[PDB]
């Protein structure tokens, strides 16, 4: 209990992972009224804690930076549409999460409307996402018949009042599971069905365990409706109680704890499109340790220069930050994704990655050609990834979300003189390739040369025609490693 450590102990940093249309926007909004650009990251008080919520843009905004945002959090909330179950992007974002086995909290949403069998929703999570479920609450009816939820550990029933949503409902609680007031509130039909279903839950599901939760191996499961603002506070109570305070982060040199003074942090995201009053392209940095104050002098390790940061975007609940918080650095071409910042100590954080792009095309000028110089530089920042096959001169751009393609053409025109045009190519993914046996490694290069390419950072990567072709290369050259991810 020493003022600075007090501020570290009470912070909780998380982001939502969800499929588009599942309810991130609705539940984020409701989360904020329980706490009483800025949308990027929002800090609010809840109970005795200070909670940092990072946006994970999933619509037209979707990009590789959405994935990288998850590297900068210590906890995620998986929001599932309880009518649709586990969807594609749900699976993709959990995938990203397994890089650090980040703890997950689950919120089954849209209980206003009819849903899939809740026991099946649990099943779906376990068999598809490889994580145990632990129901904390359990729904009592659904649709027009949604009456509320039951807490398995507090032995009580929260009662749902329809048509609230834009306020915080009155909390109404019946205490016994076997209290006849539960039957009077909900009907004996749904009260008996609760009791029978809890029996199946005990027989086929898992008790909550804080240890496994922190190891990324179970998740508490909450049921509610974000539109009607019910059960969101139930999930925030788990968040506060169970999610970690600012966790450590690994470096090339050592493990950095948040309990250290000395400011320390890394950049995980750079805003696409420069608007504000200039080209700020705000670089978002996660504070790993120490306190940022306004006039402070930091070390940009990449360039080995001292930078005074007088203006720094802050997302308060004035102009300070503690570990767990996010900072927006003003950037005019000097910051890059993965840039570490300290107060002199020269080391590099080692979590911030480059994911296998999910979308590809060939870039090309309608002539002639410093287009290469421009893609390599955009690649050094966050903008995109480029691939230069060994056997030819083509340039292949690799994005995660379509938006990135448009951004490259614009920035190529403005910051470099080039006018660039896209062309379809046959590429389904890439994998960075690696082999400690020089003899087997060169035999692999020789026999697969037509599918091999170089990064904008000179890392060798197999460019796969289809996933079937990737599985073939993998199984025929088992001594070679195919990585879906690499350090940026
Ligand atoms: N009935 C019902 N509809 C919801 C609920 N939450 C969100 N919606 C609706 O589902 C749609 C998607 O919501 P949205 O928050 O934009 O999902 P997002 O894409 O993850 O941000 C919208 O038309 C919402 O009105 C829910 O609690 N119950």
């Amino acid at each position: 209990l020493s003022p600075y450590l007090q501020e570290v102990a009470k912070r909780r940093t998380f982001a939502i992972i969800s499929h588009p249309d599942a309810g991130k926007t609705t539940i984020t909004e409701k989360v904020l009224l329980f706490g009483q650009i800025t949308t990027s990251v929002m800090q609010f008080p809840y109970h005795d804690c200070l909670v940092n919520l990072l946006d994970t843009p999933g619509h037209e905004d979707f990009s590789e930076d959405t994935y990288r945002t998850l590297t900068a959090v210590d906890c995620c909330l998986m929001v599932i549409d309880a009518a649709k179950g586990v969807e594609d992007r749900t699976r993709k974002l959990m995938e990203v999460t397994r890089l650090r086995d980040t703890p997950i909290l689950t919120f089954m949403n849209k209980l206003d409307r009819d849903i899939r069998d809740p026991m099946e929703l649990l099943d779906e999570v376990e068999n598809e996402l490889k994580i145990g479920c632990a129901p904390i609450t359990w729904p009592i009816g659904c649709g027009k018949l949604f009456k509320g939820v039951y807490h398995l550990y507090k032995d009580e029933t929260y009662l749902y009042q329809s048509g609230k949503g834009h306020t915080i409902q009155e909390v109404r609680i019946v205490k016994g599971l076997n209290n006849p007031d539960l039957d009077a509130a909900v009907g004996e039909d749904l009260a008996q069905q609760l009791r029978d279903e809890l029996e199946l839950v005990k027989g086929a599901s898992n008790e909550f365990d804080k240890e496994l939760f922190l190891a990324g191996e179970i998740t508490p499961v909450f049921f509610g409706t974000a539109l009607g603002n019910f059960g969101v506070d139930h999930m925030l109570d788990g968040l506060v109680e169970w999610a970690p305070a600012p966790m450590p982060r690994q470096t090339d040199t050592r493990t950095v704890e948040a309990s250290e003074d000395k400011f320390t942090g890394f950049v995980f995201k750079i805003q696409a499109n420069m608007d504000p009053k200039h080209r700020d392209r705000v670089a978002f940095m996660r504070v790993v340790s120490g306190k940022y104050e306004k006039g402070m002098k930091l070390r940009q390790v990449r360039t080995a220069k001292d930078v005074v940061i007088s203006d720094a975007l802050t997302f308060m609940a004035v102009e300070e930050a503690y570990p767990g918080d996010i900072l927006g650095l003003h950037n005019h071409g000097t910051i890059q994704i993965g840039d570490t910042f300290t107060q002199g100590e020269m080391m590099k954080f080692t979590g911030i990655p480059n994911f296998a792009p999910e979308l590809f095309r060939r870039i090309r000028l309608k002539d002639p050609k410093q287009l290469l110089k421009g893609l390599v530089q955009l690649s050094e920042e966050g903008a995109v990834q480029v691939f230069r096959p060994i056997s030819n001169n083509d340039l292949i751009v690799g994005a995660v979300g379509v938006l990135q393609f448009d951004v490259v053409v614009a920035r190529l025109k403005s910051e470099y003189n080039v006018e660039a045009v896209y062309e379809s190519v046959n590429v389904a993914t890439a994998r960075w390739v690696e082999c400690a046996d020089a003899k087997k490694f060169e035999e692999f290069k020789r026999k697969n040369e037509s599918q091999l390419a170089l990064d904008g950072g000179d890392n060798l990567a197999y460019i796969a025609t289809s996933m079937v072709n990737l599985r073939l290369a993998q199984e025929r050259y088992p001594d070679v490693q195919f990585h879906q991810t690499r350090e940026h």
